[PDB]
């Protein structure tokens, strides 16, 4: 035994000395976790890191294999999301290279990497931090771009905005990465096997992880609610029109096979009810436009004509003319196709837009979990530090000289981080990438790869 007791190791570097304990620094194998926990977390990260790596690479290769058709917004946003999670996996898997984990996570003296960039130490820690943090943050800024684009693409039935998507997603995590290095708040950890911001000083996790993720949840959340509201607004008004069109089509059949004015008058009144009900509906072309807009007046005008022609046939039928009323119903079919059919087509929401919403909501859930776990660690780090400090000073309170009848040391870390919370965080973090990679899990991509192999061989 020597000058230092577990979890401190002997060091000649004063920048590594732990508070009042001169000549001792914190052992590189994170003292807050057991060896069994370390080996369990490394297997977890290796599994999740490799699967994210393979699934995102497949989605990247599938996009570039059909790059002529695939490079189209808002679908190509999923390509860039998958690129962030691919680059991210490399940073997480680097620790599995013979001896790289200890090279990334330890100082030259065998203590924990803290407050990096540190003078005279290698750059292995900052590079791994840059890859993991930049990829993690670019991936979530792309999530806000996914929610915004899905919200704004309903206005069709993104030109120019595409460059502002790239400017925002690649320069924002850049500014955040340079800011962390300027304040030097990168810390190493042997259980995650990476270097990251605010592991030790929890205030920096709050400002560089919780605040940016927090803001993407309120902004991304707002555009998801506005988009899902617009979607059910278009879907309901479309189905209303289809139901009114079907009512007009069925009562037109009745007037065609009628042999009395009472059968004609009854079907015309049911047609008049449908026309005035369909007039109340908001056309999909003006789903976000004024109720007195030029497009809105046009839609209503068509039904005013259609009502007039129903009433003109009703005047003849109400008095006694049967033949003169039935012939007018044939003319209603032309007015129907010229003034209504145009609006029953402008509300057909395509499959891309349908699953782009599913992916946005699914991505939101995983980012919300990530936020909650990062919040848990932020909130409880102050108590995990006083527990550790008390444990260190308990262990360092060693008997000096010949043995007196002193009781056996009784030291333990009271409260320590939750490995389960870290496993939930990493599950939702790597789970976003694996879930977003299933964007190309369609029958159409099976054909893209069939076509590619045939051209190669
Ligand atoms: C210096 C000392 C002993 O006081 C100290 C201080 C803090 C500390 N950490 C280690 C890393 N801890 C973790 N934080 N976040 C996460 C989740 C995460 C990391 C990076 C990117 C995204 C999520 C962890 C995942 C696995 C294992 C540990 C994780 C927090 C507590 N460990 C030791
Ligand atoms: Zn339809």
């Amino acid at each position: 035994s020597g000058q230092c007791e577990v979890p401190l190791v002997r060091t000649d570097n004063p920048k590594s000395w732990y508070e009042d304990v001169e000549g001792c620094g914190i052992q590189c194998q994170n003292p807050l976790f057991t060896e069994a926990e370390h080996q369990d977390m490394h297997s977890y990260i290796a599994a999740f890191g490799a699967v994210t790596g393979l699934c995102t690479l497949f989605t990247l290769a599938t996009f570039v294999a059909d790059w002529r058709n695939s490079n189209r917004y808002p679908a190509v946003i999923l390509f860039y999301v998958n690129a962030c999670f691919f680059v991210g996996s490399i940073g997480w898997l680097a620790q599995f290279m013979d001896g790289a984990r200890r090279e990334i996570v330890c100082r030259a003296d065998g203590t924990m990497r803290l407050g990096e960039p540190t003078s005279n130490e290698t750059l292995s820690c900052v590079i791994i931090f840059v890859i993991v943090y930049y990829a993690l943050m670019a991936g979530v800024v792309w999530f806000v771009v996914l929610t915004y684009a899905w919200h704004t693409s309903f206005k069709a039935l993104l030109s120019g905005k595409t460059s502002y998507f790239h400017l925002l997603t690649w320069s924002l995590p850049f500014v955040l990465t340079v800011a962390i290095l300027a304040v030097a708040q990168v810390d190493g950890d042997s259980v995650s096997g990476i270097c990251f911001v605010g592991y030790k000083n929890y205030r920096y996790r709050a400002g560089f992880v919780l605040a940016p993720i927090g803001l993407v949840l309120i902004v991304g959340g707002y555009f998801l609610i506005r988009g899902v509201m617009t979607l059910f607004s278009i879907k309901s008004n479309h189905a209303d029109l289809e139901d009114n069109w079907e009512t007009l089509n069925d009562n037109l059949k009745v007037i065609e096979k009628a042999d009395n004015a009472a059968q004609v008058k009854d079907a015309l009144t049911k047609m008049r009810a449908a026309a005035l009900d369909a007039q109340k509906a908001t056309p999909p072309k003006l789903e976000d436009k004024s109720p007195d807009s030029p497009e809105m007046k046009d839609f209503r005008h068509g039904f005013d004509i259609l009502v007039g022609q129903i009433d003109d046939a009703l005047k003849l039928a109400n008095e006694g003319k049967v033949k003169e009323a039935q012939a007018a119903a044939e003319q209603l079919k032309t007015t129907r196709n010229a003034y209504i059919q145009k609006y029953l087509a402008a509300s057909k929401i395509n499959e891309t837009m349908l699953r782009l919403g599913i992916f946005g909501f699914l991505a939101f859930g995983f980012v919300l979990i990530t936020f909650s776990c990062h919040f848990y660690d932020f909130f409880n780090q102050a108590e995990w530090e006083r527990s550790f400090r008390d444990y260190v000073l308990c262990q360092a309170n060693v008997t000096i000289g010949l043995p007196t009848k002193q009781p056996i040391p009784d030291c333990e870390i009271k409260n320590r981080p939750s490995l389960l919370v870290e496993k939930i965080n990493l599950f939702a973090m790597f789970g976003t990438g694996i879930a977003m990679s299933t964007w190309v899990w369609t029958k159409a991509t099976l054909l893209i790869w069939r076509r590619t192999w045939c051209r190669l061989t």
